[PDB]
């Protein structure tokens, strides 16, 4: 018996990604991966790959012991950065909190760039985004769980853990909101364009005043697979400046002195302080303190994109309204 509680546990890997276990086929195949709101598709190493060292250290799919599987055969291809995932669409079960989404079709990956996934500690991505973006426009998890009737509300939501000494990860829940990780109101903005979670963004305060650039308007998408903030140049350029930044972009031991930024989303301030923005990867006085703040210059028929990843909805619980079409965000505790 397979039902009915949606609840994912997630693993926090030093603040970078948060992932859990799906199982694929029956009897299942354990896979973990990176929920991710960023993209649509569900991809997973393939038994079929021999040329990518990430396929052959991670544990890999065999539909030749799946009973459920069904063979398609459809490729599809997928940019990671400036290498890419390549792979084939099958069918078969996904189990995700407990809830067996029947029929479910996913890329069978062929090769993976070994920069980015050989050293990772996740083996896959479900994507948590609309159809329009997915590879061959496969139907994603989501909406099948939703077609199938094993949520009892059209929302899904998560809490990520940014502690990385304690022993919780994260939760990411389907069909509901876990009222213990978060205090006060959410602040909900509808989806103004549907393949993204996306949604308007008002103007980018740093210390107090205004940007500028994003006071008429931008566009913003929260992005469960990414870390670190990514906006235009206009914007970081004025971050980097009132920060003292200099691959990458760097500081240190002046975090406190920095001052907080804020995003205005839904006429309110989400405020993000230097300890929530500066991510630091050493450990003593020989550590390396980076912003997380990097230029990404993305247009939409919206106006100039907005990716908020993991430092945003790390503060700020995030719910996914796929029912009315809307994004709320409320302090996480
Ligand atoms: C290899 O895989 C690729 C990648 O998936 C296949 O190419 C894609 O196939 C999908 C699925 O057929 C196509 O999407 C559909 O397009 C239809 C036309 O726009 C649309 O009606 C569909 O939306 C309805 O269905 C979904 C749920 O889908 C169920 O049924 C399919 C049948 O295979 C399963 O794949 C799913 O797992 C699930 O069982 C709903 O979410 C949606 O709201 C619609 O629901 C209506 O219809 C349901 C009954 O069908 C009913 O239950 C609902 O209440 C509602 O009335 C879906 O968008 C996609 O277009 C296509 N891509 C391209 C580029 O064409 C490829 O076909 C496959 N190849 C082989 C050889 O198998
Ligand atoms: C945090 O968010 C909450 C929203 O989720 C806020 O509470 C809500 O506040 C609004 C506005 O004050 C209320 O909405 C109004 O309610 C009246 C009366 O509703 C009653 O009658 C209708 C039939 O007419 C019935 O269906 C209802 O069940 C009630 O019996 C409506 O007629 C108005 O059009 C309007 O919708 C909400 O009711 C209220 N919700 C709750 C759960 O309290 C809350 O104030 C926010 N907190 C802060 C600090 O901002």
């Amino acid at each position: 018996r397979d039902s009915g509680s949606g609840i994912v546990a997630l693993t926090n890997d030093r603040d970078t990604a948060y992932y859990g276990e799906i199982g694929i086929g029956t009897p299942p195949q354990n896979f973990a991966v990176i929920f991710d709101t960023g993209s649509s598709d569900l991809w997973v190493p393939s038994t079929k790959c021999d040329t990518s060292l990430a396929c052959v250290i991670h544990p890999r799919y065999d539909s030749g012991d799946s009973s459920t599987y069904k063979g398609n055969g459809t490729t599809a291809s997928i940019q990671y950065g400036t290498g890419a995932i390549v792979g084939f669409y099958s069918q078969d079960s996904v189990e995700v909190g407990d809830l067996v989404v029947e029929h479910q079709d996913f890329i069978e990956t062929t090769e993976e760039d070994d920069t980015v996934f050989l050293k990772s500690e996740f083996d896959g991505i479900l994507g948590l985004g609309f159809q329009e973006i997915s590879a061959g426009k496969a139907v994603p998890v989501w909406y099948n769980m939703v077609n199938q009737g094993l949520v009892e509300e059209a929302v899904f939501s998560f809490w990520l853990n940014r502690n990385v000494d304690e022993e919780e990860g994260g939760e990411l829940v389907f069909g509901g909101v876990d009222p213990n990780h978060f205090r006060g109101n959410h602040t909900y903005v509808p989806v103004t364009r549907k393949g993204y979670w996306q949604f308007e963004m008002g103007d980018v305060l740093i210390g107090d005043k205004s940007s500028g650039f994003c006071a008429g308007g931008c566009a913003a998408i929260a992005d469960s697979g990414t870390s670190f903030f990514a906006g235009p140049t206009a914007i970081i350029t004025q971050i980097n400046q009132a920060i003292g930044a200099k691959e990458s972009i760097v500081d240190c031991n002046g975090i406190s002195s920095m001052p907080n930024i804020a995003f205005t989303i839904g006429s309110k301030l989400f405020e993000v302080t230097p300890e929530q923005y500066i991510y630091k990867v050493g450990e003593g006085e020989a550590a390396t303190c980076i912003s997380g703040f990097t230029a990404l210059d993305i247009m939409s028929p919206q106006g100039p994109i907005w990716i908020l990843g993991d430092m945003f909805m790390g503060p700020y619980h995030t719910v996914f309204d796929y029912g009315k079409l809307r994004v709320g965000f409320a302090e996480a505790v």
